[PDB]
């Protein structure tokens, strides 16, 4: 679950 959001963490800056 930690693991899930650190890959989704640069998928906040990367769309917008």
């Amino acid at each position: 679950w930690i693991q899930x959001i650190t890959a989704l963490a640069p998928q906040a800056p990367a769309p917008f």
